[PDB]
């Protein structure tokens, strides 16, 4: 068995930092993981690979001629803890659909046997500001059974979580894609944990972890490293270990209950965030 | 003559708050303005209309049968200072292309004569996290000659500004779409103004205004109002008046010079933001 998970959320919310640190913690535990980058920013694997970023399947297929001329062993790269890494890529801005590389990449990985029985987890790191094209494909085509949404007390981040949840509902008649939890990536605001707990309850899920804002993240990332590798004794490393443990142990996977803008605004007003 | 302007930027950066306040300041000056909402969030006109939001062209065409059964005078709504307002709308998450409503809306406005000679400005408020589909249409189809990008010292906001600039470059062989400036919507961080000035210089544009972070915005918006209308004496009202004046007087419209991720990271490192 292997658990296919996707991390969604609005841009800049902390998807890639949270995913790579969570996965490093899983590898530290003994799990075999692969990360599939599904964001055109294409820096979703750099902290595992100690790298600037990673060359993308779209880039690599173009140099090889066709995606058929690519070999999986040339594409997947292993970094910290043996974690395997790949980036989808996408067309340049203003050219075609920003999500088109995700479809090509996931199909390539499936055909070439990347989903080896020894893997324990796959994590897709997916742009979540729009839920369409290749960005919706992990949900529409039943690729990620467990969706975790990174958000914060920011209205836009909660709105994005609600929109992703609407996408999950739309495809619930087929497949088994479910909402597994919200991850609050703290803005260091008061009552933010309570706000995200309340949002999760309205959606029917849970706040699986509250990730604190901590400067050690920036110091690790300047050195192209997860906190797990950079400073295994840091408080923040233990936070990512707690998130990883709760993901491993999580059994709540629901069809969520999207809320109205009225309910979103009411949540914001109640917890004094405004 | 009328100047067609578009406000782009990543989600949550301040596009709609900045646009509606800028436009209220223009109306206060005596300008005739229309705002075209091009973001699926569809709350780009609520502060002009004193409203929850505005029903969208996609919603309204569906109830009327066809977009041909819609009348412009039923669609455009006027609020503070006579500013005219319309929302494109878009499909639900997971359904088709998130930007498809923008194409329908702009074509409807053009055919129905919305671009009356008496208008001084049109502002499109456009989602900027992906530059594709209907979100690229104002650039691809030469609808907004002057692009202003709202950003901040946040790496993701600067990355988005760079991506939008790449879209402008891609279509520079036709039409007259140009980058008019960056608007820094402050995160209250040190050297943020200098950082955005430096980014603008590398792109070949300017920082047209630094908008401070000010709680009066939240107090105005709780009451569904621009700061201009809510408290015309507020310091922040004068900030939006300064932005509006500089937009009116701006003559620098360039084909920008997009930068590398290496240059973006170097900017961040230099100004001590990290
Ligand atoms: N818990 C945290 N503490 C401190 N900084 C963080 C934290 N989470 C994310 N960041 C910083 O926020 C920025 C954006 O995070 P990232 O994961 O790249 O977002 P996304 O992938 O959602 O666009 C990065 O500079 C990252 O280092
Ligand atoms: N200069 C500012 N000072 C205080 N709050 C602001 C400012 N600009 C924006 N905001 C707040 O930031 C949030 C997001 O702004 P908004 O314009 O809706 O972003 P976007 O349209 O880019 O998604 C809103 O709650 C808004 O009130
Ligand atoms: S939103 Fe991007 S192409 Fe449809
Ligand atoms: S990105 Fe949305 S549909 Fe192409
Ligand atoms: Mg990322
Ligand atoms: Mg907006």
């Amino acid at each position: 068995a292997m658990r296919q998970c996707a991390i969604y959320g609005k841009g800049g919310i902390g998807k890639s930092t949270t995913t790579q640190n969570l996965v490093a913690a899983l590898a530290e535990m003994g799990k075999k993981v692969m990360i599939v980058g599904c964001d055109p920013k294409a820096d979703s694997t750099r902290l595992i690979l100690h790298s600037k970023a990673q060359n993308t399947i779209m880039e690599m297929a173009a140099e090889a001629g066709t995606v058929e001329d690519l070999e999986l062993e040339d594409v997947l790269k292993a970094g910290y803890g043996g974690v395997k890494c790949v980036e989808s890529g996408g067309p340049e801005p203003g050219v075609g659909c920003a999500g088109r590389g995700v479809i090509t990449a996931i199909n390539f990985l499936e055909e070439e046997g990347a989903y080896e029985d020894d893997l324990d987890f796959v994590f897709y790191d997916v742009l979540g500001d729009v839920v369409c094209g290749g960005f919706a494909m992990p949900i529409r085509e039943n690729k990620a059974q467990e969706i975790y949404i990174v958000c914060s007390g920011e209205m836009m981040a909660m709105y994005a979580a609600n929109n992703i949840s609407k996408g999950i509902v739309k495809y619930a008649n087929s497949g088994s894609v479910r909402l597994g939890g919200l991850i609050c990536n703290s803005r260091n605001t008061d009552r933010e944990d309570e706000l995200i707990i309340a949002l999760a309850n309205k959606l029917g899920t849970q706040m699986i972890h509250f990730v604190p804002r901590d400067n050690v993240v920036q110091r690790a990332e300047i050195r192209r490293m997860t906190v797990i590798e950079y400073d295994p004794k840091a408080k923040q490393a233990d936070e990512y270990r707690a998130l990883a443990r709760k993901v491993v142990d999580n059994k709540l996977l629901v069809i969520p209950n999207p809320i109205t803008m009225d309910e979103l605004e009411e949540l914001l007003m109640e917890f004094g965030i405004m």
